[PDB]
């Protein structure tokens, strides 16, 4: 006779809690030009096979991202005025729980 | 006789809570611009194949993203005003549970 | 004689909560000119098979996008104003919860 | 004699939530101009067979997308006034929930 409990797993498990707050480039004051570029991704592909006496210019104007501000004239005042700022992150959940019971009763 | 539990799982599972805020460019000022480029993607593909005593010119007048901004005069103030400025994230939630129960009761 | 549970599962599994707020440029504030430019996308292709003595020009005026903002006069003031700003986020919820059960009862 | 449960299954499952709020380009403000240009595409296909002394040109006028703007004069304010903004998210729901039950009775 055989009463069993037999546990063989393979467990490559992933349990995770990401709780809260994520800000990237938050309050960014500029008195003349805010200049913001945000994850620019170039997956181009260029081939250029040339033959006897060939000629081959690969020559465009600019690369992917081409930002420019110029010439900006202010008389008066630039000013930012802000009477409070909060922030404020409040936690109590992203608890992880895991459980495994094994229970054999025998009469 | 064989009264058995047996657990010969393959467990590559997931479990994830994402919870709460993501912000990304919150709050940006700028007196004269603000020029913003976000995830541009390039996926281009250039070919060329030149042969004997030939001529290729690629030549595009510009690449993906051009942004410009220029000759911008103030004569008057230039401000920006906020009386309270309140951030607030509370995650009691985004709780992961996981149970896995084994019970052989014999008589 | 064989009572059995057998529990071989393969478990490539996902369960995935995302609660909340996702804000991308929000509250961008500009004197002259706000120029935004979002996830362009290039899968352009040019193929250029030049011959014997020939000429291919691939000269195309301009890339995928073009802003341009010039000559902005202001004489008097530019303002904003906020009396009250809140941002708020409660995320009570975006619980995940897996469970996985094996009861044997013999007689 | 065989009582039992198997469960041999392939579990590529997916179960997800996604609650609550999602802002792109909220909130902007421009004294002068404001330009957006949101997720152009460019899927152009060109391709060019040149002979023996021939001449191929190919220069479009431009690019996919051009914006522009030019020559804006204000003589009085320019001015936003809001007296309250509120931006609430509440997720009291969003949970996933994945209950596998296996129960075996024998007399």
């Amino acid at each position: 006779g055989k009463v069993q409990i037999i546990n063989k797993k393979l467990d490559l498990s992933n349990v995770q809690s990401k709780c809260g707050s994520k800000d990237n480039i938050k309050h960014v004051t500029g008195g003349g030009s805010v200049q913001i570029v945000y994850k620019p991704v170039d997956l181009s592909k260029v081939t250029s096979k040339c033959g006897s006496l060939g000629n081959i210019h690969h020559k465009p104007g600019g690369g992917q991202v081409e930002v420019k501000s110029e010439k900006l004239d202010f008389k008066d005042r630039v000013q930012s005025k802000i009477g409070s700022l909060d922030n404020i992150t409040h936690v109590p959940g992203g608890g992880n729980k895991k459980i495994e019971t094994h229970k054999l009763t025998f009469r």
